[PDB]
């Protein structure tokens, strides 16, 4: 019935018994004397000189008595004030080559110090505002920023940090959610969120416990002052060896709240940032008192950033939809729409999307069916994600009705590539590198690293294990390149023209007469050397495919899908763009290396009134009129809606040359993607739901390209000694350009904007294709893993 000797105990007390732990207030279950015995505030949180050597008074919040280290409850400045010691922040940076842990410690503990809404740029305020944090940052390992997951809200990001999973996989797809199987709603406030049914994957504290590594309780009732959260972690670190946890978390609600109230750039942000730094100082001084400051690994990390958003910048659905009372909207910095009643027969989600599409010239949001959202968001494969999504412009809100000087000036939740949404990462301790800056990375990657830091085997997750090995002084995980599953055929020129009945045509009979004299036509030669700079992609599933060589490009032609899985080619800085001649406009040529039965047919395209075709290697970038004939082979053709061809042709005729001109040449790999069930993974044949009329030619859901060059732009892409530079895209293969409100204009006014929105990581394409890229480079495999997780954000 009492918390005497039980405050913040790690023991698991079940109902109906009254609790004394971290979360007892959140379940309204604390013992009667919890708030007096456990939440002591008397005399504050700092020893003063007059308290040194005091007789312990149990009413005090913390202690300055000679027994306080034994009881695990000294004020964090005890040794500084009472024993002549220095504050941790005033000590020189000194390298930590190996953990320096006291007797009985079997591994370096990990402490995760999570700060809500800590925008990356807040680090610019520097040592005068945040000296402790700046010391951690400069002395340890840090990134310029860390990318959160979408939506850029607390619960999805905190659970992603904990699991290594995208929200669509871990299940916490918003701060608010409705699950139609449960027929229940989850909210940041209330009891429903405590039900385990909502939470998938395997978070770090469970991974640890299952593997015999003791975890502290990661969560803190909001009533518990930050100073007490720090003192409680320090108390647990003082426990005997068989009770003491190896992994801990601290959470602060700041600077998110001040960001919401004052906006991210307010001068009012200074004080909350000082207060957080003061708490970091208490932790570090407290660790130093326990001789753990060169033993513990500390991660300082945020969940997302903060943008300027005021009530004046609100769009209302009632200004677009005449029947707004028939819908429910999850509102604000994103929109999710569903029917207010399932019994409604009037609600048509096609009419909703149409009514929200490009209706006002300065419209500050864009509707999408969830399968059409940028694939980089990985935000579709969950029954809790409504079919209808609104991507809201940064700085704006979307609300249902106008009834919904402002009370708030900041918010977050926007697209996770937006600058204002970026957050922070610092690692400090023996296992992290010393005085080391690392490139920006995604928070999905951290679970693997935290498992490594605790000697744990990670549960399956969406990180790329090894991509963050460069953060650590000592790695225990060494990644290995996956084995190729399907081996290609290398077919020669074996068939005659007469064997093909594809209905294809090239009246004039245009032909390179010289091909009949060219015995070495379509042999390897220097094709692989010039056009496959990083080796052939490996096929990681079982299929039948052919390698096809040409002067200007190489491809891996699927005999199952009747098109390339990948097409690879290099374009020099000085390459010339040429037009398609009049006689070749509608030219498609049989490929004498590939049987008629494993080829597409032009009659399917004639009969399909909605479908046209494009080419993966562009005829516009042919090296000669002779070589241009190769680009019209049936084995280079892919099905394309006419609307999409507007995009593709601009990319191929204009942008590839632009990129080559900007980057000292580029290597391009392009191909189809099939993701009809929107799971982010390559479809099997049975999962493909649309074909070209009357044929077995499957229709891609998307088209990708990976554009690689030398990071050292003084070297051409084909003679690069060092690190690589990559940008990639996964373009939606859509039968209209409704996504692009400016699409009636010249392609120079809209196509690039579309492509930037659909930027992608090479890893995203790998999941979607079952291909493995960059298999033959001069780079270490861990460096290649970092490259494959890179996202070009265009911010
Ligand atoms: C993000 O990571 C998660 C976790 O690894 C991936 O989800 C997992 O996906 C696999 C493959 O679809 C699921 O397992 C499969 O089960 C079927 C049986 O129906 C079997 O045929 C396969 O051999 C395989 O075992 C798995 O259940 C699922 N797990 C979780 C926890 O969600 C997800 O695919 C990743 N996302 C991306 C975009 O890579
Ligand atoms: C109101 C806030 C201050 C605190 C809210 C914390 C809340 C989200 C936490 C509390 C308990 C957590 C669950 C508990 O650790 C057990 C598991 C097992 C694990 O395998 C899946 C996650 C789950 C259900 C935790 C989810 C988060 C919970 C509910
Ligand atoms: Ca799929
Ligand atoms: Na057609
Ligand atoms: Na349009
Ligand atoms: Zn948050
Ligand atoms: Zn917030």
């Amino acid at each position: 019935g009492s918390c005497k000797g039980r405050c913040f105990e790690l023991q698991e007390v079940g109902p109906p018994d009254c609790r004394c732990d971290n979360l007892c207030k959140s379940y309204s279950s604390c013992c009667h004397d919890f708030d007096e015995l456990c939440l002591k505030t008397a005399r504050g949180w700092e020893c003063t000189k007059d308290r040194c050597g005091e007789v312990r008074n149990e009413e005090n919040a913390c202690h300055c008595s000679e027994d306080c280290l034994s009881r695990g409850d000294c004020c964090t400045n005890y040794q500084v004030v009472c024993k002549g010691e220095s504050h941790w922040v005033d000590d020189d940076c000194e390298e930590i080559k190996v953990p320096e842990c006291p007797a009985g410690f079997v591994r370096p503990p990990l402490i995760i110090f999570s700060v809500d809404g800590f925008r990356a740029s807040y680090m610019k305020k520097g040592s005068k505002v945040m000296p402790n944090i700046e010391k951690l940052r400069s002395c340890g390992t840090h990134a310029p920023y860390m990318r959160p997951v979408y939506p850029t809200k607390t619960f999805p990001n905190l659970y992603t940090l904990a699991t290594g999973l995208y929200p669509e996989s871990h299940g916490i797809v918003g701060n608010s959610m409705y699950d139609p199987v449960f027929d229940a709603s989850f909210h940041l406030r209330g009891r429903e969120k405590f039900n385990h049914r909502w939470w998938g994957g395997q978070p770090l504290w469970i991974t640890a416990t299952k593997q015999g590594v003791r975890a502290g309780t990661f969560f803190w009732s909001v009533s518990i002052p930050h100073e007490r959260r720090i003192l409680t972690i320090l108390q647990w670190l003082s426990l005997p060896d068989n009770e003491r946890p190896s992994v801990y978390a601290f959470y602060s609600e700041q600077p998110d709240f001040s960001g919401h109230k004052y906006g991210p750039f307010g001068p009012e942000m200074t004080n909350p940032l000082r207060e957080i730094d003061k708490t970091v100082g208490q932790l570090m001084d407290g660790l130093k008192q326990l001789r753990l400051h060169r033993c513990v690994n500390v991660i300082f990390v945020g969940d997302h950033g903060m943008e300027d958003v005021t009530c004046d910048r609100t769009e209302f659905l009632s200004n677009y939809l005449t029947n707004v009372d028939d819908i429910t909207l999850v509102p604000g910095t994103l929109g999710r729409i569903r029917a207010k009643s399932i019994n409604n027969s009037k609600y048509d989600p096609k009419t909703i999307i149409a009514a929200l599409t490009c209706k006002k010239p300065d419209q500050h949001f864009k509707p999408y069916m969830k399968q059409h959202l940028p694939k980089r968001l990985h935000y579709a494969n969950n029954r809790r994600i409504e079919d209808i999504h609104l991507l809201v412009d940064r700085r704006w809100h979307v609300a249902r009705k106008p009834l919904d000087k402002c009370f708030f000036q900041g918010d977050h939740g926007f697209d996770n590539k937006v600058n204002s949404m970026q957050t922070v990462f610092v690692g400090y301790g023996p296992t992290f590198k010393y005085r080391t800056k690392v490139p920006p990375f995604e928070n999905i990657e951290l679970y693997n690293v935290m498992c490594d830091l605790l000697g744990l085997k990670p549960a399956p997750n969406n990180g790329t294990h090894g991509s963050l090995n460069h953060l650590l002084r000592t790695n225990t995980f060494r990644p290995t390149m996956p084995d190729e599953v399907s081996r290609p055929n290398y077919p020669g020129i074996m068939y005659l023209q007469s064997e093909f009945d594809l209905g294809c045509t090239c009246k004039v009979e245009p032909k390179n007469k010289l091909e009949e004299f060219n015995k070495r036509l379509h042999t390897k030669g220097s094709t692989k050397e010039r056009h496959l700079l990083y080796g052939r992609p490996a096929v990681l599933y079982r299929t039948s495919y052919d390698i096809l060589y040409h002067t200007d490009f190489e491809s891996g032609y699927s005999e199952i899908f009747l098109m390339p899985l990948w097409t690879s080619y290099t374009i020099s800085k000085q390459a010339e763009v040429s037009s398609i001649p009049e006689h070749l406009t509608n030219c498609v040529r049989p490929d004498v290396r590939v049987s008629p039965g494993f080829s597409q047919n032009c009659l399917a395209y004639k009969n399909d009134k909605q479908m046209s075709y494009g080419f993966l290697f562009p005829p516009y970038l042919s090296s000669s009129p002779e070589a241009k004939y190769d680009a019209f082979l049936v084995t280079n053709m892919v099905p394309m809606y006419p609307a999409f061809k507007r995009v593709w042709a601009y990319f191929q005729r204009v942008l590839v040359k632009k990129y080559a001109s900007e980057r000292n040449g580029v290597n391009v790999i392009s191909g189809p993607i099939f993701d009809y069930n929107y799971d982010g993974l390559r479809d099997t044949e049975d999962e493909i739901k649309q074909y070209v009329e009357g044929s077995s030619i499957p229709v891609p859901t998307h088209y990708y390209s990976i554009i690689t060059s030398c990071l050292d732009f003084t070297q051409p892409a084909d003679k690069c000694d060092g690190p690589l530079s990559v940008s990639s895209f996964i373009l939606p293969h859509r039968p209209d350009n409704d996504e692009s409100c400016a699409s009636s204009e010249d392609e120079s006014k809209w196509v690039e904007e579309l492509m930037k929105m659909h930027t992608a990581r090479v890893r995203d394409i790998e999941h979607l294709t079952g291909l493995d890229f960059y298999r033959k480079t001069s780079r270490s495999y861990s460096e290649i893993l970092t490259l494959k997780t890179y996202l070009h954000t265009y911010e």
